[PDB]
């Protein structure tokens, strides 16, 4: 078989996110296999829980790269986790391409073996923050994770605001791999802010939103694509989440007619993956897997790690469906140039524009 590996959080604070990315990728490959696989070959996806622990991501990838004979690695979660794989030379040692890292950090476009797909965090921040400034907002607060993710958020928001002669009004942090946002909620509730940007992961974002609103917080809420709006409204409650602003960097699960969403639903039914729920992060995994599959297909029979890498670097506007194209020929930017703003409607529907 042709093997592909994944190291992500299947337990712990980030379990919801890791499970979704794995579910989407597994769904796509099971679907591909039901349809004949790739050039008559079966694709095997091997996953391993890293609990989003940086050192465990490193160990997992190195171990799997040696034992599972993979041609590529898919959707690793955590800016700090991926940066460790790059910094410690794990990918270089295995000559293993990382397709679709589940983070839009700016560093994702600085490694020959890393192939970011979705529009970056900076693109998200520029679009969302500029929209706020354009409508008159001048007082912005920021919730940030106390690690590389938070640094990306603060630096990014500060950069965009500086372009408009503005600066962050208040900021508060929380520990990575936890949802301990109590102190942050206290601080931002006291701040005289009109909007609060969430540079956080799913669980802490949800806890912050629920608590902030429950205690009288009225600021407009918005955040990075690291926060699935579907999960957010489920955990924090629609009463606190309706109105939440976001940047769409993947096909919207809410648009059932979108070709990628239609394929996801057809795949789910055909495979009989009752345990898999349609969500933004699951779609991200599905999309990453499909992009990798196309590269494997182009690599030819019994493809090697080198051939797959080569194929990836030559994908020029490959359409995953509905116009969501990926171009890896320019390594200085994300494969996808797609990005639009969206909002969570009164009843929870994610609407574009
Ligand atoms: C930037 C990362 C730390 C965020 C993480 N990859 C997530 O999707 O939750
Ligand atoms: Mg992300
Ligand atoms: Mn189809
Ligand atoms: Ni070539
Ligand atoms: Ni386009």
């Amino acid at each position: 078989d042709i093997s592909v590996i994944q190291s992500l959080p299947l337990s712990g604070s980030q379990a919801v996110t890791g499970r979704a990315l794995n579910a989407g990728a597994r769904l796509y490959f099971d679907w591909l296999n039901l349809n004949g696989g790739i050039n008559g070959e079966t694709i095997r996806l091997v996953a391993r829980d890293d609990e989003q622990k940086i050192e465990q991501t490193v160990r997992n990838v190195r171990d799997m790269a040696r034992v599972d004979n993979p041609v590529a690695l898919l959707t690793v979660v955590g800016t700090a986790n991926v940066e460790a794989l790059m910094r410690e030379g794990v990918l270089a040692e295995a000559r293993l391409p990382l397709v679709g890292p589940a983070t839009g950090a700016s560093s994702m476009t600085t490694d020959p073996l890393v192939f970011p797909i979705k529009a970056s965090y900076q693109q998200e921040i520029d679009k969302m923050i500029t929209a706020l400034v354009t409508i008159g907002v001048t007082r912005i607060g920021v919730l940030y994770q106390e690690d590389a993710l938070g640094k990306e958020a603060i630096t990014g928001v500060e950069r965009t605001l500086k372009a408009h002669a503005l600066a962050i009004t208040a900021m508060a942090s929380y520990p990575r791999n936890t949802a301990n946002v109590g102190p942050a909620v206290d601080k931002l509730l006291a701040a005289d802010v009109q909007a609060i940007f969430l540079g956080a992961t799913a669980e802490p974002a949800a806890q912050f939103v629920r608590q902030y609103r429950a205690r009288g917080g009225e600021a407009q809420l918005l955040g990075l694509s690291s926060i699935d709006p579907g999960i957010l409204q489920k955990v924090a409650g629609l009463d606190a989440v309706r109105g939440y602003s976001l940047a769409l960097v993947m096909p919207n699960p809410g648009k059932s007619v979108n070709p990628v969403i239609r394929e996801f639903n057809r795949a789910r039914a055909a495979v009989g993956a009752k345990d898999v729920d349609l969500s933004f992060r699951a779609v991200e995994g599905f999309v990453a897997a499909k992009v990798l599959a196309e590269a494997i297909r182009r690599a030819g029979p019994k493809p090697t790690r080198e051939q797959v890498r080569h194929a990836l670097t030559e994908l020029r506007d490959y359409d995953v469906g509905g116009g969501f194209t990926v171009d890896f020929t320019d390594r200085s930017r994300p494969g996808s140039h797609y990005i639009e703003l969206g909002v969570v409607g009164p009843n929870g529907l994610v609407i574009q524009e």
